[PDB]
């Protein structure tokens, strides 16, 4: 009666301890190029029962609903790329900017793979990135201490076959090619405490998958919405329509023909627009070769992972959202940095000393 | 009865027919530096009647709004950048690769500031984000036509006190400096037909917006949460709450003093978090010193400018938005371009023709 | 630019025009007798080219819904109920004061089936109904006209087998049971112009549902959860969870099988919650034996019925809906109608007309 | 990192032990006579650290937010109504059968005051809806037990000053008249523990409500929109637009002044549209007279009642909401009772054996 109702049929974010053995998988995006408030851009919260956290994809429109998990932005530090679409990795900035302000206190670490050239490689991006927003880092760095501002960049070879690019703290992540637009796209393993979670990423159908994948705790991969879809809301000729299901992107039909071979204890289908009018066809693709657990993923979705069982929820989540306080500490400014004013704009200030009267004075007690 | 509701309550995007001397303006964006499904970073759309549209600000979160009007890519090619915070323009890039898979024809169209140095203008900003995102721009150029990947950046001086930085087809922006941060942020005015609307960006009270302001048929400018507020929800110290509202932002007893200064046909207040317990307070604090027509700005507010009338109403808009196709051609791909694939990632792709067959057949058919 | 868009992918309540052989209808719930802000209860708004509008069900919570399609109180007059339960009927209360405030000018007529006995069926129901809320029915009409208060009941014969109950400017609704708790629950059909729209009400699957449904432009008919389902939300035994499905509803097999016989231009599913973890089984459960065109209902869902089509789309419609004003006239109230106020309660009123002197001035120029 | 957040900025209903010195209020209902998803019409759960729960008023749309706190229908069984309006109890029938199905075991107990004569109290009120849904009692009495579907009413005299009318376990309501529409309306005061809450119910300004509800912890009161947002709305002529506000409800100007008088911990202001255009007219006409807290009410608003603070939150709660069970026990049929189908309706059943045996078989495997 005045106690806590226990196994929620929804996910609260923040009101659920996190037990040794678990991980908690939250969509902050699953949807598409096209911007849509029903379905951010591509990203993943994964949160492991050692207190670890990332972020694998952080594509545009993601920050809103990672920001609505009430988790603070210093725990929020490690980010893995598949890919350099705006779609997979637009909201690093917001994360970057937005967590510096909210009181991240280390710099942000940027795992991405490399391409076919400096250029075409995550280094490059992040780099430019960060060259991009000059104004913004100089104008902010003067007075906060510039540390948090920094983003660390770990690059790794996007051929290699299912090597390592991060060990830490019992936790690793592996990564092997996708087949996505052109050279430097990559899927990841993440391995720990006896479990595997998938993060596909984008790719067309390709033998790596398969074979990496194989018999996950959970699964992800790129599900595409139909050609028939593709010609009634695009206006796509049959010829392109179809082409866009074989060779740019995994159709429902690959799609449970991959999960048959991988056997998760949970496969996910993302990367489609979740309507009342497009879902069903897909599922019923990828209900022709797969006869598996399945998720048919939409924003906010979340599983939670332990020994028992991979068990699907909707997360109900604050929409008037607020950074929220971490453990972390004031560092010490830089007294040491070139102030970015000039006395023609600092001669601008109006005097609004009488219209702010009244409240400065009841404020002061 | 089977006749159309005429000056609909609500605002439905794509419903009206926007009269020849009438404005329409939309909040797409209202927010902080901090994400909120509730409301993205800065961004206004503005429509002329004579066919002629704009967007002022595209901060991190505006695009599922902007898609949300059901508006074509190539009638929203002309971006203005009050300044280059993150959630200013962070979501320039979901516009520029979003707009070229959607069919934008034509390059993308920059206006913002410069700043005392190269590396602090928008010239810089925009080039090193195109960098940023090269990996995009080179893999999309291979199967789509370069030209709309284009950013065509107009740089004007931030120090200019209301001068033109935009003149065509009888529509003219002016510009003067805001104090954000450092140098280099302006406010915008747009003047057509009779008209004028201003956007104020992001300020502390300054002596340039209550001159240029003057007799703006709709007034925008920020209006900061209260210093009770900033020790409430982030648990800052009295002083550090204090010099916030007098120095680093406008208070809604300054925005107040400002809009008394301006006398605008009708005045907007945005760049607050619109929530049932913080609104109040920031309404009472304009009220102190300004007594005419108020909008305190949320998500998908909308503005409509006619000779009689400046009519607020909130638009009612597809979260599950889908881009709809404008009146343009179908442009042609370079096909000079190198492919972005070696043979060692297409050497990858799945044998998928039988779990593909079944639908195959049917749709070719 | 400056147009409309035309054939919008979402229904915007008030923003189109009807053709004169075209029918929409929109689900305006399609839940449980268990409440959810997602699904209101069983109810259904038929609008015809001719100019006629009828409401089919008006279940618990569907009035916030009914009232988001900005359609004028007085062209929503004639209300089928297919049964008695609150969930097929609970609002009706709501339509019966909510219209009267909101200037309905002439009485609601309801036609309702009888029982197996006077006190099982429609008249006794609302007789009794009007009694319940008679505080309400005599203080209201003191002010307004008491004519738009009455409710004029066309009680029709539960048993028929598909016999008119209704017959006026080319509409004929048809009954015919269903199997539904307790004797007096129907289907009806909808004819004109050559359209036929089935509302199939609660039913155990029956042997006149495929008989008198057969040919529908457009079939409606119950589609209960799984066993599986049952059992999992709702903590059932076994053996109980298998009888829903057999005995007191329709599964999802059955439906499928109905609407096999049938064969409709388009089926609709309903009174299941259409939920991220039920939906898919339900879908899939309908396909094994129904091939057809299926929408799985939700709340908002509209389709568009023309000679050519069938088309589902999404109503987009105001959460903060208004009462939407119709050109019927005034209406003169009674001065024989008794005050329901004694001079006790009268005497207790409070002096204000000092806190209200600053707004009393103000307001009477 | 693996914690669980404390102290939350939103009300996550299931989420949050009930402290001992500890009332949580929440609003589940605040809006007018008109339905619309973002108001139902009134309703306010009270939860008491005893572990006492009550409803005070339930309207027309409340059910779906009441059904969203997650908490078993058992717990809510007390209902107390200020008055006979639709948009006061219309919901009530709701809760009766809604319940009922979801194991609610004992009878709903109602207090409503009574009026001028039998025909417009609570006895005769709840007396004749349950005729009104007599097919919808009988037929579900014959598959679950009748107890839980009686309604067991308490009527009070509706005149009575500040008189007693529940007393159990340390909780206390007290009535006093409103002047609303007709002879009937009150107000409650509940006092626990040294805490008094009062729900105004409806009513224009009376003298009762300031003598009664003087050192409320929690004081809400009818507060209606304005004259000038009566005329723009309601196409309303100048001097009806004049009489609502001083005459048949309180305006803002006079909730200001009676909350100036009662001296509450915490005002609420409620029964008005809470919309981005209507509720800071309605702030400031409260603050002519009254300058302590004060909540604006909107749906899924709550109230800590706490010695130290009255905190007010948003609930951010499930819209796909369903049942949570409680301890209460499996309560059993009755053989006496007898059917309430005919053989004529049953001979109607549908052969469905076929189409049901493949999952008729592997739910009994
Ligand atoms: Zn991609
Ligand atoms: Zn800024
Ligand atoms: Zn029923
Ligand atoms: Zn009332």
């Amino acid at each position: 009666s005045t106690g806590i109702a226990p196994k929620r049929y929804v996910y609260y974010p923040g009101s659920e301890e996190l037990g040794p053995d678990e991980i908690r998988v939250i969509a902050c995006g699953t949807g598409m190029p096209t911007a849509r408030r029903a379905q951010a851009a591509a990203a993943w919260v994964v949160e492991l029962g050692n207190g670890d956290k990332f972020i694998v994809d952080i594509g545009s429109g993601s920050m809103a609903n990672i920001q609505s998990l009430m988790i603070p932005a210093n725990y929020l530090t490690k980010i893995f790329l598949t890919h350099l679409h705006t779609d997979a990795w637009g909201d690093l900035v917001s994360m970057w900017a937005g967590g510096w302000t909210a009181g991240r206190t280390d710099p942000l670490e940027v795992w991405g793979p490399s391409g076919s050239r400096e250029d075409m490689g995550t280094k490059y991006a992040v780099e430019h990135m960060l060259k991009a927003y000059n104004w913004d880092y100089m104008t902010r760095a003067v007075t906060i201490n510039p540390r948090p501002g920094d983003i660390n960049v770990h690059e790794f070879d996007y051929r290699a076959l299912n090597e390592v690019v991060y060990q830490e703290n019992g936790v690793t992540f592996r990564s092997w090619p996708c087949i996505h637009a052109g050279d430097g796209p990559v899927s990841f393993a993440l391995e720990w405490n006896g479990y595997k979670v998938v993060f596909g990423g984008d790719t067309a159908p390709n033998i790596w998958y398969p074979e990496y994948a194989k018999g996950a705790d959970l699964a992800i991969h790129e599900c595409w919405m139909t050609s028939d879809q593709m010609m009634t809301k695009y206006n796509q000729p049959a010829q392109l329509a179809l082409r866009i299901n074989l060779d740019f992107h995994t159709s429902a039909q690959s799609f449970g023909q991959i999960m048959n071979m991988v056997q998760p204890r949970h496969a996910v289908a993302y990367h489609f627009f979740n309507d009342d009018d497009t879902r069903y066809d897909i599922y019923t693709g990828v209900r022709e070769n797969y006869a598996g657990p399945l998720s048919m993923a939409t924003d906010m979705m979340v599983w939670n992972i332990t020994r028992d069982a991979v068990t699907e929820r909707m997360a109900v989540s604050p929409d008037h959202a607020w950074d929220v306080a971490g453990p972390s500490e004031d560092l010490a400014p830089d007294r040491n940095r070139a102030s970015e004013y000039t006395q023609y704009i600092l001669d601008g200030r109006l005097n609004v000393d009488e219209a702010n009267a009244h409240w400065k004075q009841e404020f002061m007690g």
